[PDB]
């Protein structure tokens, strides 16, 4: 559909950037998250959400707020982290994508003079702290 908001353009740019992010061998990180189930059986009441579902919303300009877009993206990435071992490709790709998401989010918001968004309350430092805590929790279970 038709972009009527700066934030829709920003969200599209952010989504494409994150989905296209590649490792040093040109492997797309998002590829390993293609088969993540839409519903974690441990949390069966959360609405189905996948990158395919978020894409459809992004392309049809359905996100009019950064915080909702970030919430959905973080649901998927956090599910991939929860459901997989710290030594796995999926886990590590999910963390990398989440870190990259924050980096590009911040850059686009600076460029667009987006200051107020509640999405910006969750910083790179918060993500580092939260990932480090999860790694520590998970370690003994992976022995
Ligand atoms: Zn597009």
């Amino acid at each position: 559909m038709n972009v009527t908001l700066l934030i829709q353009e920003l969200i599209h740019n952010l989504f494409v950037s994150v989905m296209s992010h590649q490792d040093d061998e040109g492997r797309c990180y998002s590829d390993s998250l293609a088969e993540i189930p839409a519903v974690d059986p441990n949390f069966p009441n959360k609405p189905p959400l996948t990158f395919d579902i978020i894409r459809k919303n992004v392309e049809n300009n359905r996100y009019r707020r950064l915080d909702l877009f970030q919430e959905h993206m973080f649901e998927v990435l956090e599910r991939a982290r929860r459901m997989n071992r710290t030594d796995s490709e999926i886990y590590e790709d999910a963390v990398e994508l989440q870190q990259f998401f924050i980096k590009i989010r911040d850059e686009l918001c600076k460029n667009g003079e987006i200051l107020l968004s509640p999405a910006l309350s969750y910083t790179t430092k918060h993500l580092h702290n939260d990932v480090e805590k999860e790694r520590k929790e998970k370690l003994p279970k992976e022995i």
